[PDB]
DNA sequence: CGGTTACGGT
């Protein structure tokens, strides 16, 4: 394995990369993050400024990618991950949503056959540093 | 195998 930066994942096929969590949405179904690594993917949303009453304070352009978690990355995650936290992504599945835009999943994997997994990355550690110097562009 | 659209703020 190998980890890529965001700008380099492409659909429908398996990656790992660091990224830093911006929105998190819970459900009765699942629970989703919107992440960034601060590097630009054609296929991700252009997220507006414009737009009246929301919480989304940027990346704004094609800077985020939504992640949907499933089952016990479901349940790991809802009360864990925060918005703002670091996190590292292993293994995790790519797709191209109805829209055409890329999208990460984590289906619920019982028979452990491919080693998925998030966890929260302490916020000093140097793997962080290029997030942290390419959000100071946009910042 | 789910769930839909860049909000909502549960």
């Amino acid at each position: 394995d190998s980890f890529s930066l965001l700008s380099q994942i492409t659909p429908h096929q398996r990656c790992s990369f660091y990224a830093q969590v911006i929105k998190t949405w819970y459900s009765d179904k699942n629970f989703t993050l919107y992440v960034t690594d601060y590097t630009e993917n054609e296929l991700f949303f252009p997220m507006s400024p414009y737009t009246s009453s929301s919480r989304w304070r940027g990346p704004f352009g094609r800077f985020s990618i939504r992640c949907i978690l499933w089952d016990e990355h479901d349940f790991y995650c809802r009360n864990y991950i925060k918005e703002g936290d670091y996190v590292v992504m292993k293994n995790v599945r790519t797709k191209i949503d109805h829209l055409g835009y890329l999208e990460c999943i984590l289906h619920g994997d019982s028979a452990k056959r491919y080693n998925m997994s998030i966890e929260k990355v302490d916020s000093e550690e140097p793997e962080l540093n290029e997030i942290k110097s390419r959000k100071r562009l946009y910042v």
